[PDB]
């Protein structure tokens, strides 16, 4: 695999520093500061190594969780006053082909968005993913069985978010067929 070039290359400058230290979580995999085993040396890992490595994957977790909450929320909140602004243009043409031209680029940008925050949440889950599944295999230390459903765990913001972005689908349909 090529993931460490692969995050790197696939950066955008509005999540530029929330990233996955990816190459700084495989350096520390390095870092081993046990006994010296041999191999036809390189130190072994321990419970104070494996203490250092949590420590820091957890700081690297709870730094993309805080960028997906705060990016996440700014579309819902796009979305709230795009479909007020969509509902009386719907309203008033029932009771102008600039004022759905306008909506439609306004609308557009926000599924743009969605897309780009989807992407940042697969590169990085992809991430994490990857890094826990080198620890086990370099190591011998199994991180996997508690960090899989901690990534997997949902937070409050998401199912709200979800409806929001099954809606922006539908406000968008709406704005380019009238
Ligand atoms: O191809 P690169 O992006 O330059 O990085 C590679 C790659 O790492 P990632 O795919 O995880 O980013 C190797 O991983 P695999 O091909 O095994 O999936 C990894 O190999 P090992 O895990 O077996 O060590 C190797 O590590 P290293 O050379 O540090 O031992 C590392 O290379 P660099 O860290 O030197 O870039």
């Amino acid at each position: 695999m090529k993931f460490g070039q692969q995050l790197r290359s696939s950066i955008i400058r509005e999540y530029q520093w929330h990233y996955i230290d990816y190459d700084g979580l495989k350096a520390d995999l390095k870092r081993a500061s046990g006994p010296l085993v041999a191999s036809s040396p390189r130190r072994e890992w321990t419970e104070d190594d494996e203490s250092r490595f949590v420590s820091k994957l957890e700081a690297e977790l709870d730094k993309v969780h805080a960028k997906q909450q705060v990016k996440a929320m700014e579309i819902s909140r796009r979305i709230a006053v795009s479909e007020r602004e969509v509902q009386d243009v719907v309203g008033r043409l029932q009771d102008s082909e600039e004022e759905f031209m306008l909506l439609e680029e306004d609308l557009s940008d926000i599924i743009a968005d969605v897309h780009d925050l989807a992407k940042f949440v697969q590169v990085n889950y992809t991430g994490f993913y990857k890094i826990i599944k080198k620890h086990d295999k370099m190591t011998g230390w199994r991180l996997k069985p508690v960090f899989d459903t901690r990534l997997k765990a949902k937070p409050f913001y998401k199912e709200n978010y979800d409806a929001s972005v099954v809606r922006l689908s539908k406000l968008y349909d709406l704005v380019r067929t009238r």
